[PDB]
């Protein structure tokens, strides 16, 4: 039971508010889309379709009613142009922020257009949307802003040294929220989220995540890699944790801002057992090699989820097994 | 003496290397523009003339020899474009990056322009020289990255939280030359300034800072505004102690890079008897109103320089009395 989740949606339904969703064609944009649509919200989608896609939007299109899907207004734009985000932020009750260029490896090989589209986009999103005067912010952050803090569980106020060109963009994004805060009285939700999963994450490309990444190759007889000793674990996160989280922030009460939240479940997987776990649920749908270690890859990760549960009352419902159980159907759909 | 200061510019005098000089145009370029022509350097300049002005650069012109202009190339342009910034940087030995948007004010009304140039425009920089595989890279930090830490005098290690947008880019400037140390093994030095001052400081604008405005008041007989009681204090530093700094951080040794250093003299002067010195100095060259405090004005402001005289061996001799004695006339050349 969702139950302040639940309550949450229902004064969304009664009291319609206009969103506005970066990144809306990617794996979390589309399902904040997904889900907002589904509860009759009018949505401004923005996405310049860099790791994107347009079938993303098409999928949600055949998932919601005619008269959902008229109140998406999607625009094709980059939050690195001031004058776009201006442009969308027109009339917006609640900003979900989601649009970046992901991926540690990513931002080591471009640090360039990675600061561009963290950093500036951001701070174009952020500041159009304190212009706007919208009633929330509510913005996506990495649990890579750790860095190497040696701590686990991963605690919100205790952080380290970033170790990526990545880490830093994320943890920029926090701390011109926080600046925001002082200065203008503007005051946002920080989602540090920690290893995302679900429907609609993209499988393909040099920079796919774990989960995806696997379960292409199983569908492919192809080698599944293990990237050291296998021993390494973290904390996947189902979507619509995600959703739910966003949500809840988007709406929290006004003392419950200018806050940062680990977004996770608080359980700790090694890859040796996510490599079992996706192999069994996979196979129950009818149809393993090691390498190196990362330059920037942290043998474990697990979020401490007590302040989301404390301060939002969140209620994590997904643990990884029934996360995988719900998400492989997706990808047989979508690899054939 | 400056024994080591003085070892390295014979040093330099004797055996030449390319300079990278940003904000050339400005006051702490421009200066470091005068030192390194007498020392028969060739200096690459850069400059888009927002907060400098070509003046600047005439007036270093007529204090140095012809032959010593002509290995001078100065480029107008702009660190935001990377292009620019990898042009300027072939054959480049040393680094001096001085381009910024000073003020905070500035960075509170506009911060988007405030973060292009800072962030983005360093970052350009930093990653060109990188590229470039330069021999030092030192790069104008500032006394705002200490934030609200209630320590003073203030110690490089422990800073708080930056109180605006501007001390968020200047920090940043800061995590991003430690994360390029990590990533790349590229090892800067970050020059955390405390109110320098001395010839070539605009006196004119909105964001003046405070001797050359007050300097520019008492030589035309206008009001001089103490905002507050006049008990606030700073570290005044004249500027031969920063351009010591820049060329100590140039030639520096390995181990000493990678870190960041207060430039300043390590004393406390208030505003009170700062009016006091101004005037008295002025008086020897022959020619007040109190008010509200300035809104989030630092109280407090001083430098702990041991970091900088052991590892550096930093000599902060010219403290603010000599250093108005020396600024004094040209302010009178300027303005009559
Ligand atoms: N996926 C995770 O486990 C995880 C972990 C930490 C942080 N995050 C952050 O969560 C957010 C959601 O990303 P995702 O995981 O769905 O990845 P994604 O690549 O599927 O989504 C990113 C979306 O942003 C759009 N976009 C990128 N740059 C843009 C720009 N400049 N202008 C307009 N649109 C732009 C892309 O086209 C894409 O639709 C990102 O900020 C990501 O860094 C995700
Ligand atoms: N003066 C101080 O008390 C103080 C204190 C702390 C930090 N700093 C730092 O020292 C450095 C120089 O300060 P200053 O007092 O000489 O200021 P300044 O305004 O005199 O110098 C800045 C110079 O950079 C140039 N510039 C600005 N943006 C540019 C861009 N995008 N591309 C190319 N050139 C650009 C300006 O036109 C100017 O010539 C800055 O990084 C500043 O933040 C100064
Ligand atoms: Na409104
Ligand atoms: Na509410
Ligand atoms: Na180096």
């Amino acid at each position: 039971y969702m139950s302040r989740y639940e309550e949450i949606t229902q004064q969304l339904i009664f009291s319609p508010k206009t969103w506005l969703i970066t990144g809306v064609a990617g794996f979390i944009g589309s399902n904040l889309l997904e889900k907002l649509l589904k509860l009759n919200q009018v949505v401004i989608g923005l996405d310049n379709f860099s790791t994107g896609h347009q079938y993303n939007l098409d999928e949600v299109k055949t998932l919601v009613s005619t008269e959902q899907w008229s109140r998406f207004c999607f625009i094709e734009g980059d939050i690195r142009d001031l004058t776009t985000c201006e442009q969308v932020m027109k009339g917006v009750d609640h900003v979900l922020h989601q649009a970046a260029l992901g991926s540690v490896p990513r931002s080591i090989v471009d640090p360039i257009t990675t600061n561009a589209t963290n950093i500036t986009g951001f701070l174009n999103i952020l500041h159009a949307a304190k212009n706007a005067q919208v009633q929330s912010f509510t913005y996506a952050a990495s649990s890579s802003t750790y860095g190497d803090h040696p701590a686990l569980p991963k605690v919100e106020e205790n952080i380290g040294n970033p170790l990526s060109p990545y880490a830093v963009t994320k943890y920029v994004n926090e701390i011109y929220a926080q600046v925001y805060a002082r200065t203008y009285g503007f005051k946002t939700i920080g989602l540090r989220y920690f290893n995302v999963f679900g429907r609609r994450q993209d499988p393909n490309g040099a920079y796919a995540a774990v989960i995806p990444k696997w379960t292409a190759a199983m569908l492919k007889g192809d080698d599944v890699y293990i990237n050291g000793d296998g021993e390494t674990s973290r904390d996947f996160c189902y979507i619509d944790n995600v959703i739910q989280m966003n949500i809840l922030s988007a709406l929290a009460k006004d003392s419950a801002k200018d806050n940062i939240y680990n977004v996770a479940v608080g359980d700790r997987t090694t890859l040796n057992e996510l490599s079992g776990y996706i192999y069994d649920e996979l196979n129950l749908i009818h149809h393993i090699k090691y390498r190196e270690f990362r330059s920037g890859d942290v043998r474990h990760s697990q979020a401490d989820v007590t302040k989301a549960i404390d301060l939002l009352k969140y209620r994590p419902n997904i643990k990884i097994r029934e996360g995988l159980r719900l998400s492989m159907p997706w990808y047989v759909r979508f690899l054939k």
